């Protein structure tokens, strides 16, 4: 039983305040995820998790000095100095992130993409270590970074990258978006389910000018989980008990259903 | 092109001293590497390096707390928590160095082991990612870190695993190990050269070993020098031979 939860939105920092956390929210959320380890020990059930979340006010802030828009491309310059204060700003958030989830005893670990990962059409992402680490019961906790690409450039690689690759690479059961909404928003409501008979109708209402979110955010996260045939479920993590009701395989939000 | 210099625990750190940083030495050793760098390229010359450091007074300290005797192994316990704070200590090290060496103007940036090295049947190191930092002529740091073992379970890979691999996997032209000796010490004196003729009895004799092994297993060729003396790292940047040479074709 693999799951990867995805602590997005924007529930553990404000991208607005420079390097700010959101401390309660944080330990809420890491009490939750403990209480989940705890249930699963107790009901005796097997649990591997994998946790990732974004550069929030840390990433974003700092690799935006380095980004510029040339011929209508985005190139990042001056990596010299960018590269190493990007992992930088993102190896502190991390910090933060693992010591406090290990305030609570949940055994995670440090897994940065900056030092092995390159962006190319097809990622190159070893997860030989990942694999040992879950075998161990750890909980690896992977973030968003910088990295370089194979072809002299780089790119910031995002939770939204991770969490489908990870998904099909290591086969998770369950994939965990808690984001800042209910779910995804049809009549600003979450749609119970998303499945192969009405994810084309949904999509394209998600492309509409009468849709909620127009980021297409909520578009590529149906679209990996059918490509990849998961399951997941996309939730408000502001919401307490959600994240640990959605760890513990109850339906919070809207469920996407494509797994075989 | 390609050089991969080691900075020895004992010149960055004292493991007498838990979380000790020699923070003159460090700042002398990067001022060295910057004027270096900068030698190379006033004389038009593209040089590739890598850097790579121990754990120094980070690791020990905590690794201690992690680390038993069975009965006379090394016997890792309590990882849930020893893991992490393992890394921990280690990324606070490697800071340190990084930020130092990107205030005299090395672009270095992290290579965090940890994270994706997996010890046991063959080292499973992907190097891809080093490979293309060389190409932007980024200095990659990689240094002594906790890793997961397939057989083991875990293991503490040290800088003297790191270098030889690299040097081979990366076709390294030069392996440089700076250290707080004049170089290899055979009855307290620096040998000057270490061959396929010698190699035999000094073997016998004798960290150098299983430091002289690999280098041995991969044809390697690098030199063993001090890096506490001013200006030994710069001349051997460059060429130079510092200490004791080894060789191996
Ligand atoms: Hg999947
Ligand atoms: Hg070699």
């Amino acid at each position: 039983m693999l799951t990867i939860l995805k602590l997005g939105g924007s529930i553990l920092s404000d991208k607005n305040v420079p390097y700010s956390i959101k401390w309660d929210n944080l330990e809420r959320i890491a009490m939750e995820i403990k209480n989940a380890l705890d249930y699963y020990k107790n009901q005796n059930k097997e649990i591997k998790l994998i946790l990732v979340h974004g550069g929030g006010a840390f990433g974003h802030p700092v690799a935006k000095k380095y980004l510029k828009i040339e011929d209508g491309k985005k190139i990042f310059i001056n990596m010299e100095k960018g590269f190493w204060e990007i992992q930088r700003a993102m190896r502190r958030f991390n910090n933060i992130i693992i010591d406090t989830l290990q305030s609570y005893d949940i055994p995670a670990v440090s897994i940065q993409p900056s030092s092995f990962v390159v962006f190319g059409d097809k990622l190159i992402f070893d997860t030989s270590a990942i694999k040992e680490m879950l075998k161990r019961n750890l909980v690896p906790v992977i973030h968003g970074d910088i990295v370089i690409d194979d072809k002299n450039g780089y790119r910031i690689i995002s939770g939204d990258d991770i969490v489908p690759y990870l998904a099909n690479e290591l086969k998770a059961d369950l994939i965990l978006y808690a984001t800042d909404v209910d779910g995804v928003l049809i009549d600003n409501k979450p749609i119970k389910r998303i499945d192969k008979n009405n994810i084309y109708k949904i999509l394209n209402y998600l492309s509409g000018s009468n849709s909620i979110d127009v980021t297409g955010g909520m578009k590529y996260k149906i679209e990996m989980i059918r490509k990849n045939k998961c399951r997941g479920f996309v939730f408000n993590g502001n919401k307490a008990n959600n994240i640990y009701k959605a760890l513990l395989g109850e339906v919070e939000g809207t469920e996407i259903d494509f797994s075989e």
